[PDB]
């Protein structure tokens, strides 16, 4: 038995990241696994982080340090409770997938403010306590992104450059640092131009590869595999 | 004459963030140069991508897209009014400075709802119009970001690999993109473990630079510079 948590950053039901979404909650779902979708946008996700996420006395209250106060707050249970909401998700999780269209080589900001508010030190990391030694050790965690360039512009040669450039502070800055292992990034490039059968084609093999996916092993999360040479 | 715009993204006025983005005000002022800042914590930014970004009737309110709404809504000046203060302000820019904290190796969030929402397809970028010919051309920018990790750990062999790693998404994926000049960015790296001797050091050296800013050369914003 599996617990996933898919983090899912999208407006529109209709888009094809919902359809990503929706076929990897069916296809999980069929599997037997205990599925769970944050639906930020939905949900009004807070992204700013704030003196409001923490409840509780303030360790230094004349001089504000967001990250000093809700490493705290954490210990204390002083934290926002939308905050600890989405800890115990993550806690209870064995995979993580981010569902969510590329905006600036990066996550919509709804969704990098789950990253800023959720992954709090003392829940996500330590220092020490990051990297192979991160909190979340034992999780996976998978990237699903959608892009407006082609495959083609995401090769280092190449107008976006490679594709793994990008990748880099979200899959190594932030969750190989909090501990996970990552799997290969699910990127469906370019939906908006292809074909109808294209796309079909897309969401297919996004479906075929959850079939396997408790098989896979992660990716060696290093500088070597994301810039090569 | 020139005009600067500071995008500061930093919740308390008495943090090293704050000083530098009050040193930055004053040098440029004592310039001459005329002087903006956007404080985004205090002005509550909005950093959702949402329909509320559209004013009046939607293109198609049948399925929501938001980069062919804002881009509409751009043509036909129907966009928030927050976006288009903003749009303002670099619309009349010389140079675009962004005073931030590094958050998850990137921008904290507030100021990363600020590049989705404000550089905004007619405005920032076209087809054509992107990278060297994007619609800012000929304005600068400059990343002006501190961090926890000292500059040991941002080395290509220390723990958290080159700093040039994580300047590519915002640098060129973002602001190249755009048509920006980008000029080196400021690094201060971790000012809370930094005697105070050193902080003052770090925000002396950045007031000095500011100094002979318009003197500079963008760097060549390549794969080349950020890897190899
Ligand atoms: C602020 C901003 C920044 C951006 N930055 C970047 C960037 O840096 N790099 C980059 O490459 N792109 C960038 N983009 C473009 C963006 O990543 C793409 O627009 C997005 O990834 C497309 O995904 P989507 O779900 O919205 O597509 P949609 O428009 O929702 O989908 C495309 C088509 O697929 C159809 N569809 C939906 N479900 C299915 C299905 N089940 N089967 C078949 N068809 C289906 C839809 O009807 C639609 O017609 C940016 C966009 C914005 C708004
Ligand atoms: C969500 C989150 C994610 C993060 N991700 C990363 C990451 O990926 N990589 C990384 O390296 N770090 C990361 N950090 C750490 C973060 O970048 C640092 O905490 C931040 O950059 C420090 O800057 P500051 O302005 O907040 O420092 P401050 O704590 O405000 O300043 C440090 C000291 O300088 C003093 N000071 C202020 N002005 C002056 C002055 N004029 N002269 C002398 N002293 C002065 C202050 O009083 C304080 O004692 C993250 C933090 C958070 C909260
Ligand atoms: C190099 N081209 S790209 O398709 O890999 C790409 C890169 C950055 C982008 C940033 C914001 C929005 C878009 C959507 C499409 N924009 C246009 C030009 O119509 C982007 C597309
Ligand atoms: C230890 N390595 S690091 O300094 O390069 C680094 C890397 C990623 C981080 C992510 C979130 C928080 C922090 C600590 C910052 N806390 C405060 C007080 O603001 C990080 C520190
Ligand atoms: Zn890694
Ligand atoms: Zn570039």
């Amino acid at each position: 038995g599996k617990k996933v948590l898919i983090v899912y950053a999208h407006q529109e039901p209709k888009s094809f990241n919902g359809s990503l979404k929706n076929v990897a909650v069916d296809e999980l779902s069929r599997q037997g696994c205990t599925v769970t979708v944050s639906d930020l946008y939905a949900m009004n996700f807070e992204p700013r982080a704030t003196d409001k996420d923490i409840t509780g006395t303030l360790s230094n209250p004349e001089v504000f340090n967001y990250g000093v106060e809700t490493h705290e707050a954490y210990k204390q249970r002083s934290l926002a409770s939308d905050i600890t909401d989405e800890q115990k998700k993550v806690r209870e999780a064995d995979l993580v997938i981010f569902q969510f269209p590329l905006y600036w080589f990066s996550v919509p900001a709804i969704l990098k403010g789950w990253m800023d508010r959720v992954l709090c030190q003392g829940f996500a990391f330590d220092i020490p306590g990051f990297y192979d030694s991160g909190l979340l050790q034992g999780k996976l965690a998978l990237l699903s992104v959608t892009t407006g360039g082609t495959a083609e512009m995401y090769t280092k040669t190449g107008v976006n450059g490679d594709s793994r450039y990008f990748l880099w502070p979200l899959q190594h800055g932030t969750l190989h640092f909090c501990g996970f292992k990552v799997l290969a990034p699910q990127i469906s490039f370019a939906p908006e131009i292809a074909s109808e059968e294209e796309r079909k084609g897309m969401v297919a093999a996004w479906s075929q590869r959850l079939q396997t996916i408790w098989k896979e092993e992660p990716i060696p999360c290093t500088a070597h595999w994301h810039f090569g040479q």
